[PDB]
């Protein structure tokens, strides 16, 4: 087959380029970003994904700058990066060589939906916990993903490992600095975003994660609608009408606009009867109008819902051991170091 | 089988309630604020749609107040309205008895898309002209639809009559007064809305109409995306990067955030080679960054693209005559009375 050799800089460590050779190049994605390819490294045989984006000469790429700073088991690793000329002549392309993760939460949730089944609760705990770990990590550097949704949550079906991807919308949120409100995908957008707030915090990712949890429990999105107004009606139907105080906490320019007075629906009636109460309690605490009232990713990791993961006897349906879940760093725990008493169970240290 | 008799007030004219009897009640829609039913009038056999929404004593219904003021051949008519109940007591329901129009532009566009075909250009002219006439009409009263999309454009396949529906998002836009930016459905939202502008005009409906025209020509939406950012990238890919002046016209709180410098793409390369040049020129003039640079609905009606409709020999593929197209009122022409020289062809008014 066709072998491509490049002089690629490693993602982490010293800026010491290396000759990287790859083959079996197939397109696996095409979006607003650019093209995502799958390729096989000639040396190891290891599979990788290559994200190709057109680079302006104007400034450095924000996604690369973010990717270069990250190293977490629940985040797709930037292995290398290199420049090329691909489709258009006289223009540069930045190529991000990333870890290849075979499946998405989106496709898996879709399989179960189609078969009129729900994803077993063990997987809901494994996938959600791992998402909150990745969130605790990026948030500790002040970085907000801004596009949390099932399509951006990659899975290894054999190892039950989840890895966060797509750092195209990611930004370091600095207090007092304004940010675009038009980020985030329909169904997963926090009410502050729907209200066009430019002063939002990293708690927008928490709302999105909460929407993902409720969807895995229901078998469909919790807040659907093709307009902000329809989405808001669906939110109000569950959470009840937001107070004048709750509106101020999201966007204070929408306080004088009247809303339909709907009663605060009991969260227990939202989900099927078999739904564990700790799962319902977790949604309740993540899907809050007041951005500050939402659990943090690290607090979410420590929630009762994830206790089965901390059991020393927990195993995968395939018999294998659970992936890494307790290897927390000082950085990862920085928001609340005492939480490590809950997070790291006695059997963990080895 | 079941016959329902009500004392309904007629939509237009004197407040003279009448006994209205209807049967064969089936649900035809379930949306944001309630249910849409189809029913047969016992005393004509004529089909109607009944929109059932929960009413608050706090305020009069905005949709009802808008509906009562309207009478146009290209707008679904409010025949009657009455009050009743449907849920667990104390709750009052407003019922809007409307004209029943059998098909939607959405379903029809979908048929052609599935058959790998495009809707014949004669229908693109007939449907788009009629939409602009309905827009010229509502806009003449200062009323903005705010949710223009294929699902809200009803059709009679035999008569080629298009009728605008859904006045749930409709509002009278008063200059200086702020309005919610979270109205309008994904794909059809004007860039000012994506940028969270609360100072938008009725030209948002023109952008939406332009998106509908381009979609009927392409066989798919012109600006897709699940996020505002993705939609904006698709807009920039066609229109080129908006200038700081153009950004100011939309939302002057986003003039500081820098955009990807993409060249102004030629509109001719957007559509298939067969596409009429006047259709391309029309999209170009409707899909403009600067809200004031967009054609008005009445100016759009008078565009070269619609000339075939003004031909005295024009007929339907089924042999029938074209529906009413030239019966303009003083109200309808009020924005620019001289346009009637183009709009009313010599053969009309002989
Ligand atoms: C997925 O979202 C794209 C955003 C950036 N992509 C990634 O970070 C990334 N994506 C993938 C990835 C791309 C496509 C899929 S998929 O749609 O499930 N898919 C299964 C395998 N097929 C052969 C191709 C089709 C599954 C994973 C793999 N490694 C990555 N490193
Ligand atoms: C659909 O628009 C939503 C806004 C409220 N609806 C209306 O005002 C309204 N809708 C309809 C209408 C509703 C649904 C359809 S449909 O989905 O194409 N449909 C075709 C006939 N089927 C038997 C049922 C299914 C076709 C027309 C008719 N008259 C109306 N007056």
């Amino acid at each position: 087959s066709k072998v491509t050799t490049v002089v690629a800089t490693p993602g982490q460590g010293p800026d010491r380029p290396q000759e990287v050779s790859y083959t079996d190049t197939k397109v696996i994605g095409n979006g607003s970003f650019g093209v995502v390819y799958q390729a096989k490294l000639c040396d190891s045989g290891e599979l990788v994904a290559i994200k190709k984006v057109l680079q302006d000469k104007r400034f450095k790429n924000r996604e690369l700058q973010i990717m270069r700073k990250l190293d977490h088991c629940n985040i797709v690793r930037l292995r290398y990066f290199f420049y090329s000329s691909g489709e258009k002549k006289d223009e540069v392309y930045l190529n991000l060589v990333l870890d290849y993760v075979p499946e998405t939460v989106y496709r898996v949730a879709r399989h179960y939906s189609r078969a009129k089944q729900t994803l077993p609760v063990i997987y809901v705990k494994l996938y959600m916990y791992q998402l909150f770990r990745s969130l605790a990590y990026i948030h500790s550097f002040g970085i907000c993903h801004r596009d949390i949704k099932p399509q951006n949550l990659l899975l290894d079906p054999d190892t039950a490992v989840l890895k966060l991807c797509d750092f195209g919308s990611a930004k370091q949120l600095v207090r007092g600095e304004p940010n675009v409100s038009y980020i985030c995908s329909r169904y997963y957008r926090a009410p502050e975003l729907i209200f066009g707030a430019t002063d939002y915090t990293s708690s927008i990712d928490v709302w999105s994660a909460g929407c993902v949890l409720a969807e895995l429990l229901l078998g469909q999105p919790i807040f659907p609608g093709d307009s902000g107004v329809d989405q808001l009606v669906e939110i109000i139907k569950v959470l009840g009408t937001p107070t004048r105080e709750q509106i101020r906490e999201m966007n204070p320019n929408y306080t004088e606009f009247k809303f339909p007075q709907i009663k605060a629906h009991p969260w227990t009636k939202v989900f099927r009867p078999r739904t564990p109460p700790e799962a319902i309690a977790l949604c309740s605490r993540l899907l809050e109008y007041t951005p500050t009232a939402r659990l943090t990713p690290l607090e979410a990791c420590a929630h009762s819902f994830f206790d089965e993961l901390r059991d020393p006897n927990v195993k995968l349906p395939n018999g294998r051991d659970t992936p890494a879940l307790f290897n927390f760093t000082t950085q990862e725990l920085s928001s609340n170091p005492p939480l490590a008493t809950i997070l790291i169970p006695p059997h963990a240290r080895i």
